[PDB]
Parts: structure tokens; sequence; C-alpha cells
């Protein structure tokens, strides 16, 4: 039987460290960290995820505010709001929850957030810093995946990692961290493409010690794709009427040596790492 | 028998294209393009390589200088020289040859070159732009790998690509371009040097394209290649110079192959000429 990694437990431990770190930082006389989140429109997933983030902020000692704007906002008002928060010395972290309405250019918005406040690491400069090991702040979901691996003690050096991504924004940053020299796993990394044949993907997963699925299709990762003892980390978000990941949990539970559940796996880790990035931002 | 791709011939053709575009940009009454290359110290590979760059600038009509400085130069001195060239309206392209001496922070140096003059694409925002498909200027060697594949006509949509990386700086830009929606749309593997030949082989035999940038003689042999696959040799091994590939062994099985020397190396220099006309036109 596979070990089932509790994302909740690891996040809870990570959040406890941030509280300790935030409390000491305030005990030295500094301003309490503040995180601002801009939420546009009404994606139910987005509101749910943003509520998780501000809940986690309060219980770790980080002040927070969510600014909700209707979807009919223009790109110019969103830029004015971002520019205001960039200049607010009480605001340490600023993130924009994605996706944005189609009439707004996401890349323009993410590049308008000040790079010192970019707790998501979506600004072009922070993407470059991550590539070049200059960083201060790492994208929360890739860093969350890495902490699951590292804190569980799963070996990466020289190992075979496969990342099944829906987009390059998602699979490449995960791959980059595991490929980086030891954050960084010294691992061989395969990044499967969109619409890649499942059996073509299979010939890569069969070899993998660590399969990381972030494609958003149900049952992409079944037992006939895993060698025994392989760690399987589920990043998929799927509605099928309930939430599931990319892995057939009960099936792969037999074959695999490690498996993360959805919910309760990567999700809580994403939120927890965002807390780490916010204290980092408040410290400069 | 594997068809051998002459990187030299392909690169000389690209330089002819750059030349006409430079000579037309000048005929139209703009300043002739100027490339400045900063060389620190005495690494012989660095000098040979920079020689090939200024020789290519001459052929294609771009003015150029190599500014050679002793290895004892301080970081502050180098930054001051870079700042001067950044502000010199005659300079269009500016690169610092690497490696630099250990008392100079190479990341600080590359991030001090103006991003508009950064014809190597080593400035952090240019690296970020390349990741996010916002760029106008690709690093020369990965872009050269891509032109080879492209002008040869090797298909990449859905194919398996394996890059044998030596550092993250070398294999990952190559993988970035090949995995991207210049696109390429390929399943990409970047192997770390801590994965043995035995496990790397499990990946290379599935690969329609194998790109070796590991700097390890005879890393790629015919057993690791599936029949008909393209093999791009990026490696440099130094009394002769060879690439990572057993050229003779795998010319029997590959579908395409590039030689070392005369393969990726001339493409690197050619693509740098393209980045420099791009920079000159703002
Ligand atoms: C609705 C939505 C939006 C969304 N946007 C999104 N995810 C991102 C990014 C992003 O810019 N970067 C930085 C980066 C490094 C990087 C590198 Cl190193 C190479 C190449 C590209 C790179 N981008 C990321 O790492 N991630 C994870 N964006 C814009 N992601 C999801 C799915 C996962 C989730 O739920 O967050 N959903
Ligand atoms: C001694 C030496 C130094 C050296 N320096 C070196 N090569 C580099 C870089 C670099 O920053 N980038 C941009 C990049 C994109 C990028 C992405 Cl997208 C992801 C991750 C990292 C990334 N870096 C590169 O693409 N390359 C190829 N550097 C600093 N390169 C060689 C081999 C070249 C040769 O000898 O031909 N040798
Ligand atoms: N879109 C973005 N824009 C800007 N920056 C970002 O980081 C994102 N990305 C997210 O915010 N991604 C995210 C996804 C899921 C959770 C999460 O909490 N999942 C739970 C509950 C499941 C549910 O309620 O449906 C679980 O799996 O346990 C948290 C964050
Ligand atoms: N280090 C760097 N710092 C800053 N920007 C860079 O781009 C680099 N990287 C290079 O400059 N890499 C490079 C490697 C080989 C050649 C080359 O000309 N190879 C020839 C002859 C081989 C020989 O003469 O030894 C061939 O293979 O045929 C040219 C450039």
């Amino acid at each position: 039987e596979a070990v089932v990694i509790s994302g909740r437990k690891l996040a809870q431990q990570i959040k406890q460290e941030v509280r300790q770190e935030v409390e000491e930082w305030v005990a030295s006389g500094n301003k309490r960290p503040h995180l601002s989140v801009i939420l546009v429109g009404e994606n139910p997933a987005s509101h749910s995820y943003v509520l998780n983030k501000t809940r986690a902020a309060a219980v770790v000692g980080i002040n927070s505010e969510t600014i909700m704007k209707p979807a009919s906002i223009s790109e110019e008002e969103l830029l004015n709001l971002i520019n205001k928060l960039n200049n607010d010395d009480n605001v340490d972290g600023l993130l924009v929850q994605l996706p944005l309405p189609e009439h707004i250019d996401e890349r323009r918005i993410c590049n308008a957030v000040s790079p010192d406040k970019d707790v998501d690491g979506f600004h072009v400069i922070n993407v470059g810093r991550m590539c070049l090991d200059q960083y201060s702040m790492l994208p929360a979901t890739p860093w969350g995946v890495w902490e699951i691996i590292k804190r569980t003690g799963i070996p990466t050096l020289g190992k075979n990692v496969v990342v099944a991504g829906r987009s390059k924004n998602v699979g490449m940053p995960i791959a980059m961290l595991l490929h980086t020299d030891g954050p960084g796993g010294d691992a061989t990394v395969t990044i499967s493409h969109r619409y890649t044949p499942k059996e073509q993907l299979k010939k890569h997963t069969i070899l993998a010690d660590i399969v990381i699925s972030a494609a958003g299709i149900p049952n992409l990762i079944t037992a006939d794709m895993i060698k025994e003892g392989a760690a399987v980390i589920d990043v998929g978000i799927n509605r099928v009427p309930k939430l599931v990941g990319d892995v057939d949990f009960e099936g792969v539970r037999q074959k695999a040596g490690y498996i993360t559940p959805v919910p309760g796996g990567v999700g809580p880790m994403t939120v927890a790492m965002l807390m780490k990035n916010t204290i980092i931002a408040a410290k400069k």
C-alpha cells in the first residue's frame, strides 16, 4: 500500500514556521506583514482559493485584504489599482488571482505588480530570477510540490521525474525546480506536452520515480503507468459533481509508493508557500 | 547512413542574410551596427570563440571591437566599462564573454548590460521574457540549435526530445524553445549529469531528437539512439576537439547528425549576428 502524504499536515507545519517567523519579526519592532489580493469577477474556484489564502494569512499573523472588482472592470482601472497598491507602504505582498476576464491582458497585469511585492513570482523578472537562481520568491504551487517531495524525504538526485502539464506556465516551473542543482533536486525531468498520447506519455511515466500530474484530466495517471514505489504527486483540478485530481487514487494506491490526495494534497501547500513568500517580501 | 548537417554552411548562409539586411539598413541611412565584446583574462577557448564572433561581424558588415582586460580587473571597473558602453549611442550590441574570474559576480555583470543591447540574452529580464514568450532576443546557442532543426525540416510536433544538460544554463534554454507552443511543441526531457549513462539511455532510445550538451566525450553512442533519429552535438571536448557523440558509430543509425567542430558552434556565432541587427533596429 502507498504512503498517503497529507498535504494538510505538511502545510500546517509550514504555516507554524511562518507564524513563528512573523511573530519574531514583529517582536523586533517591525510592521506586521500585509498581503493584498485582487479578485476580479466571480469564478467560484477563485473565490474559494482566495478565501483559503486569507484564512491562512490571519492564523499565521499576516494582515490581509481582498479587493473584489467586477469582471467588467477595464484593464486601465486594474492597472491604476495595482499602481496604487505598489505605492502603499503598508502593502508587502500583492497578488492578482487568475484567470482574468478575456478583455484584460494577463501578462500585462502580472508585469505591473511590483517585483518586490510579487508574492506569486509571476512577474517576468522573478521568472528570470527563478531560472537563474537569483530568486527571493518562488511560485507557490511549484514550491509547494517541491516541499512535499523534500519534507517527505523522497530522493530526487539523478532520479527520473515526469511532469504532465496543461500549460508551460505550470509544468516548466515545477520541472525547473527539480532540475536545478541542489531548492533543487538534481533530477532528470520530462515535460509532457498538451494532448500527448496517453500511451506515449506512458512510456515516460513507466520509467519515472516521481510522476507529477498537473494536466487537469481525470484518470490520466492509472496504475499501468507507474513502476512500484514511485512517488505520485497529484496537481490536477477536475470536476466530474465533485473535485478530483489527475490520478485514479484507489488504483494507483496499490502500485505506488507515495501518493498525494486531491483535496488535501498540493492545494494546502500552495497556500502555505504563499505565506512563506509574504514574510519574505515583508523583510526585503 | 545518417545525413550530416553542415552547421558551417548553414551559418554562412545566415550570415549572408544578415549582411544584406545590414547593408540595406545602412543604405536607408541608418548608422552602421556596432558590436562590443568584453573579454577578461586569458582563457584560450574564450579567445578562439570571440575571434570567431568578430570575424563574423566583419563578414556581415557590423562594426565590432573586442575589449580585452586583464583578469585582475575588479567588478566595479567592469561595471563602469559596461555602463559606459550602455550609454554610448554608437554601441548596439554588448556581450561579456564567459567565464569571468571568481571575484566578479557573473550574474551582476550580465544584469548590468542594457537589456536592449543584450545580444546574448543573458539579462534576467530577457531570460524571463524567453520563458514567457515575450522576447525579441533569444540566446545564440539555443536559437542556433533551433535553426538547425528548422531549416533542415526536422519535425518536432509531438516528438520526444532529450537534452543532455551540463548546467541548467545550457540544457534548459534549449528545452524551453523546443517545448514551447520559435515554438516546437515537443515532449522534452532534460537529463541531469547525475543520471548515469544507463538511465539516460532509457530516455534517448525513445527520442526522435537527441541534443547533447553535456561536455562528455562519447556520451552518445549508437545503442542509445533509435534508428533514424536526429542527433545534435552541442558538446565541446578538448590533442583534438570532439563533441559528446561518437560521430562514426552513430552516423550508421541516426537520421541526421551534426559534427563537432563545424556544427552548432558556427550557428551560435551566426545567431549572434542576427541578434545584433535586431538590437541595432531597436
Ligand atoms: C488559472 C490559472 C493560472 C495560472 N497562471 C500561472 N501559473 C503560473 C504562472 C506563472 O507565471 N508562473 C511563473 C513561471 C515560471 C516559469 C518558468 Cl520557470 C518557465 C516557463 C514559464 C514560467 N512561468 C508559474 O510558475 N505558474 C505556476 N501563471 C501566470 N496557473 C494555473 C494552474 C495552477 C494553479 O492553480 O495555480 N491556473
Ligand atoms: C562557460 C560557459 C558559460 C555559459 N554561460 C551561459 N550560457 C547561457 C547563459 C544564459 O544565461 N542563458 C540564458 C538562460 C535561459 C534560461 C532558461 Cl530559459 C532557463 C534556465 C536558465 C536559462 N539561462 C543561456 O541560454 N545560456 C546558453 N549563460 C549565463 N555558457 C556556456 C556554454 C555555451 C557555449 O560554450 O557554447 N559556457
Ligand atoms: N489561479 C491563481 N492565480 C494567482 N495565483 C495563484 O497561485 C493561482 N493559483 C491558485 O490559487 N491555485 C490554488 C488551487 C487550489 C487551492 C486549494 O486550496 N485547493 C484545495 C481545495 C479544493 C477546492 O476548494 O476546490 C485542496 O486541494 O485541498 C489553492 C490555490
Ligand atoms: N562562453 C560564452 N560567453 C558569452 N556568450 C556566449 O555565447 C558564450 N558561449 C560561446 O561563445 N560558445 C561558443 C562555442 C564554440 C564556438 C565555435 O566557434 N566553435 C567552432 C570552433 C571550435 C574551436 O575553435 O575551438 C566549431 O564548433 O566549429 C563559438 C561560441
